[PDB]
């Protein structure tokens, strides 16, 4: 339903590591056609395989209140969407573009204000 461009990024967040390894993909937000629990899976879809990371293609359902939104997790590298999953495997994502969002880090994850609205709005919803 909502397509936006993104790639995968490092699993680790024990020591808050972030290293972009150039990679390509898509995220697509669907409110689940099946509507099993209505919760909004982000299924990522590969164009280049993960590397250097535990991450794997999946369709991962987002639980209201047990998934927190963090705008930035690593000062070392920006453009990182941080999706922290309580006991359901964390996943981190990176804006694949390197010609976009070279804006200084603030609420940056690709874009500042735009992403901040999107993420919160989704967690609250259920339908």
């Amino acid at each position: 339903v909502i397509k936006f461009r993104a790639g995968v990024c490092e699993y680790n967040e024990d020591s808050r590591l972030c290293t972009p390894i150039p990679v390509q993909g898509e995220i697509e937000i669907k409110p689940n056609e099946e509507e099993e629990l209505g919760f909004w899976d982000f299924e990522w879809r590969p164009t280049e395989k993960p590397v250097g990371r535990e991450l794997d293609p999946i369709s991962l359902i987002l639980i209201p209140g047990e998934t927190m939104w963090v705008p930035i997790k690593s000062s070392k590298s920006g453009r990182i969407f941080a999706l922290v999953f309580s006991s359901n495997e964390r996943y981190f994502f990176w804006l694949q573009e390197k010609n976009s969002g070279n804006l200084p880090l603030n609420e940056l994850s690709a874009k500042d204000k735009e992403i901040y609205n999107k993420m919160i709005g989704v967690l609250n919803n259920s339908s």
